[PDB]
């Protein structure tokens, strides 16, 4: 949707993006109440090929309705700044809020913002889209704390393309993704896995400082993360089913929202911790 550039107001920049600022601001359309947005610019000097790889995300963006996929109101293409315009979520990456919040949210909740993220990724999964660079710093968190993921694009791994999208994001990557460059739904739920260590360590960087290659080979050689302080041992064995090296072994998304959906019903099973 092409919106009116005299339909926004940039209120404050609050972020950097990859191909410019990311800002806060108010959307107002004809018979439509105002409504507060994100807003990512892209400013001159971009290649044409930069600006279709920009608008691309909104582009992809648009294809989902969802409740935890982070919503596009449109784009402003026919006047410079270039600009994608989405709904604003107040509280901006997971990982960072939840450093900020240490220790200040109950299990409970945690396993709420898993179960959102979760969904969205069901949802995904559902609608053939592998996302992968899923990481809690691709999960925005509005003011109620509703989880929702971002970071959309189709553009290949560095590695690959020619030999001479950004790197591979090691961490978060299933094996047989890293290996062969297969990327599936069931590689996405080994990065769910990662991403379930991240909310219940409150933001810590997986693998600490071990070196990208150190982490291929431990996870060949059959480390896996151990449970964060005070997580429940049921939520730590679910992060290991998401860890399983065969990927058709890992839970799929619907059963990762069941088993969450099963906990929140019970909380009880959460209060056994190592
Ligand atoms: N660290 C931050 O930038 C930040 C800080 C505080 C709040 C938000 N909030 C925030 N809310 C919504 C979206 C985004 N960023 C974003 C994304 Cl991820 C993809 C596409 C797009 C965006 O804005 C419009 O087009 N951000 C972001
Ligand atoms: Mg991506
Ligand atoms: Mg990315
Ligand atoms: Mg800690």
């Amino acid at each position: 949707k092409e919106i009116d550039v005299s339909y926004v107001k940039i209120e404050e920049v609050i972020g950097a993006g990859e191909f410019g600022e990311v800002c806060r601001g108010r959307l107002k359309a004809p018979g439509k109440k105002e409504s507060c947005v994100a807003i990512k610019t892209l400013k001159g000097g971009y290649t044409e090929r930069q600006r279709r790889e920009f608008l691309s995300e909104a582009s992809i963006m648009g294809q989902f309705e969802h409740p935890n996929i982070i919503r596009l109101e449109g784009v402003v293409t026919n006047s410079m700044p270039v600009m994608i315009l989405t709904e604003f979520m107040e509280n901006g990456a997971l990982d960072s809020f939840l450093r900020l919040n240490d220790g200040q949210f109950t299990v409970i909740q945690l396993v709420g913002m898993l179960r959102g993220i979760a969904s969205g990724m069901r949802y995904l999964a559902e609608m053939s889209y592998v996302h992968r660079d899923l990481a809690a710093r691709n999960i925005l968190v509005n003011s109620n704390l509703v989880c929702k993921v971002s970071d959309f694009g189709l553009s290949r791994f560095l590695e690959e393309n020619s030999s001479d999208g950004g790197k591979i994001p090691i961490r978060w990557t299933a094996p047989e993704a890293i290996a062969f460059r297969k990327f599936t739904s069931a590689s996405d739920a080994w990065s769910y896995g990662i991403v379930m260590w991240e909310v219940m360590s409150f933001g810590e960087r997986p693998y600490w400082d071990m070196s990208n290659q150190d982490v291929i080979n431990a996870i060949e050689q059959d480390y896996r993360l151990p449970p964060p302080p005070d997580c429940p041992t049921s939520l730590h064995q679910l992060m290991l089913d998401c860890w399983q090296k065969d990927r058709n072994a890992r839970p799929r998304f619907p059963q990762v929202v069941s088993a969450l959906d099963k906990m929140i019903r019970n909380p009880a099973s959460l209060k056994i911790v190592a």
